[PDB]
């Protein structure tokens, strides 16, 4: 199967060790996160993620954020040398199942560096209905607006359950040789009823990652099942 | 065939097809003839740099070359890549030998476009080159990894150069460089090289282009085709 290494982001299945609330987090091979945080959600506005790694501290953080509100931050000490493969493809992902919440992204943006330097960055702030620098898996789509949704949407905007959606990026990323990235995104989860589900992601995994079968739902398009 | 622009350091001059009785820079517009060309003092055996620019608002296409304590080398030319190319590419660098040889050597290369169409960018920079670089798409005799170098032709198991051989390296991912509403990028490149022949004749040289995503190696572009065109159009 693939490796993945996430943070994630809105629907508690206790069963398999989520918290009842809003959680943020970061997943290690597993989608049982490693560690969480209370994420305070706010349905219908746009948020901001941030995610950064330094190979110093080899310590993985997050936060999230809305304007005026207080932010959200999980860390998490892993070294990504362990993990992972030498090269790896960095992607967003997001799913729904019973319930549903649009999973549309306003922007994102990469950055990789590798000390002779070697560096990638990438910076989207819109998004075309041809991105040929993206690769789009399952659902996801580009155009609407500029923006890039994960899942499906409706045309008059309406989330659908049982959708799952990935967005790589094309290049393949170099992460280690024996190394540090940052990562920022915009999103607009919206959903009409009051238990959204089920979240978004920002993954990092093997080049040749695909969603997993049957992972829409809880797995958030990252995992095969819940072990 | 390919959709081609790009800019290069011609070693040697083929008279019989537009080069001028010397070393060159020049710019290329899906042609090996280039639209301009600038006078270049090689100097063999020594690490040079070269520099490339577009920017949007002038629509003008930019190149230096040069060296330590040496003076530069220069041009320029007027071009819509708009009208030029397709709205998505790839970019890439290129080189080759022919009956005469040299090494084509790339110890560093790096690339930034910007789209505001607010602003879409991309940037790579590449200081050192593993002997398995995913992110590169290597073609023909293009090798990676030796030295931490990227030797776009041939070389020899004893630190010399192969003649008629021809390779390319391409980045991995396309780059959006015109939107048609947002006339940008809006790009820079920037690549060391060191070319050396034991020959007191050196060919056929090295090229920063950037053609249609699928672009490949036409067959036979070795020599004065520098890897780029079929033919001598
Ligand atoms: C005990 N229990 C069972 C369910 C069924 O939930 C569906 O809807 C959820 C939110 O869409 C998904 O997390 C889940 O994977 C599944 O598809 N909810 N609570
Ligand atoms: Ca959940
Ligand atoms: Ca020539
Ligand atoms: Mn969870
Ligand atoms: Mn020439």
């Amino acid at each position: 199967a693939d490796t993945i290494v996430a943070v994630e982001l809105t629907y508690p299945n206790t069963d398999i060790g989520d918290p009842s609330y809003p959680h943020i987090g970061i997943d290690i091979k597993s989608v049982r996160s490693k560690k969480t945080a209370k994420w305070n959600m706010q349905n219908g506005k746009v948020g901001t993620a941030h995610i950064i790694y330094n190979s110093v501290d080899k310590r993985l953080s997050a936060v999230v954020s809305y304007p005026n509100a207080d932010s959200a931050t999980v860390s998490y000490d892993v070294d990504l040398d362990n993990v992972l493969p030498e090269w790896v493809r960095v992607g967003l992902s997001a799913s729904t199942g019973l319930y549903k919440e649009t999973n549309t992204i306003l922007s994102w943006s990469f950055t990789s560096k590798l000390k002779e330097t070697n560096a990638l960055h990438f910076m989207f702030n819109q998004f075309s209905k041809d991105q040929k620098d993206l690769i789009l898996q399952g659902d996801a789509t580009t155009g609407t607006d500029g923006n890039l949704e994960l899942t499906r949407v409706s045309s008059n905007g309406s989330p659908q359950g049982s959708s799952v959606g990935r967005a790589l990026f094309y290049a393949p990323v170099h992460i280690w040789e024996s190394a540090s990235f940052e990562a920022t995104f915009t999103f607009l989860i919206k959903s009409p009823d009051s238990h959204p589900a089920d979240g978004i992601a920002f993954f990092i995994s093997n080049i040749d990652s695909s969603i997993p079968s049957g992972s829409t739902g809880r797995l958030l398009g990252l995992f095969p099942d819940a072990n």
